[PDB]
């Protein structure tokens, strides 16, 4: 058993009030009140982020932890926050975005956010059975939370296997992907094997809620994986009992128009 396993048990043991105070204490939160209503009313001419995912990828890029370029694939694009971020980047030439859609899942939001014309959205696509194709940058933000840590571990293992398949097709591609449950030993083993062949490392974005242990793997950073995970678990465990709220910041606005 790991510290993150204990974190997950302590999380599930929270009362409702305990859970909601813990969830958001100390985290960066974009201000989505304008964005939310524009999406709700169906405004397509907008550059405000279509989801909270945009600011997370923006943070990874601005830190230099990912370098989005060339032909980008977005595996599990959901509403498209990563696809629109990538399409607005001058070094990106095109985005192929894929998501399952269906009941309980987000379909792509269609807006004129800068570079939208460079995105080819395909909904109703399962990426886990899709044949990989050429890409310079491979992005994947898949990993659905579960109260069951073993399910979160297996969901995470499937994402890492997917990234191995896309690296097999594209050994030189940069990769960035969500690791939902890095605290699980089957996940650590798979991350080690990936890191040994492809390099890379783990990082926590300051926008992730304390109710998830998610971290992001990128081929462009480094770091011992176990220590990265353990630092994050201790930091998550140390926030239990904190009552401070979130730090609110402006939402990303990419502007509108074609590229
Ligand atoms: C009920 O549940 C709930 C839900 O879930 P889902 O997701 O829907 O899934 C379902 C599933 O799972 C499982 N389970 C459940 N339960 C149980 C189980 N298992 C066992 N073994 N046992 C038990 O008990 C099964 O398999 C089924 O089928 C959830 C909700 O969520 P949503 O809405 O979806 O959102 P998201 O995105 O996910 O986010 P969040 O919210 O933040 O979450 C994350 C995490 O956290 C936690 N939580 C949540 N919540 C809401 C809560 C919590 N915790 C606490 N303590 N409290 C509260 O309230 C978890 O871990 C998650 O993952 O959730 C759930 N829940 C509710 N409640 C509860 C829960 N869990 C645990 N515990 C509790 N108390
Ligand atoms: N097997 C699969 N094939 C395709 N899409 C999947 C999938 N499993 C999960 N997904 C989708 O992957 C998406 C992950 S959410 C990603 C958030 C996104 N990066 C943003 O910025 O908006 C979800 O919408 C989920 O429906």
């Amino acid at each position: 058993m790991t510290l993150g396993d204990l974190w997950k048990r302590r999380l599930n043991n929270c009362t409702k009030e305990e859970f909601f105070a813990y969830r958001r204490t100390g985290i960066l939160e974009t201000e989505r009140d304008k964005a939310r209503e524009l999406l709700r009313k169906g405004e397509t001419n907008m550059g405000l982020a279509v989801s909270r995912g945009t600011a997370k990828l923006a943070w990874l890029e601005e830190r230099g932890y990912v370098n989005l370029k060339g032909e980008v694939v977005d595996l599990g694009c959901g509403r498209g926050g990563w696809s629109y971020y990538a399409a607005s980047r001058p070094a990106v030439m095109g985005v192929k975005a894929y998501t399952i859609g269906g009941k309980g899942h987000e379909a792509p939001k269609m807006v004129t956010s800068l570079g939208w014309n460079l995105i080819k959205f395909r909904a109703g696509m399962d990426v886990f059975t899709m044949q990989p194709h050429r890409a310079d940058t491979v992005m994947c933000d898949i990993g659905e939370s579960s109260p069951d840590a073993a399910i979160e571990g297996e969901r995470t293992r499937k994402v890492i296997l997917l990234m191995e398949q896309w690296k097999n097709r594209n050994p030189s591609a940069s990769c960035v992907f969500k690791v939902l449950a890095p605290y699980r030993p089957e996940v650590i083993e798979a991350l080690h094997r990936f890191q040994l062949q492809w390099g890379g490392g783990l990082v926590r974005t300051p926008f992730s809620r304390n109710s998830t242990h998610e971290m992001y793997y990128s081929t462009a950073i480094s770091g011992n994986i176990v220590n990265s995970v353990n630092v994050q678990s201790r930091k998550l465990l140390a926030r239990f009992g904190d009552q401070r709220g979130p730090i609110r910041v402006p939402e990303m606005d990419l502007g509108v128009g074609t590229r």
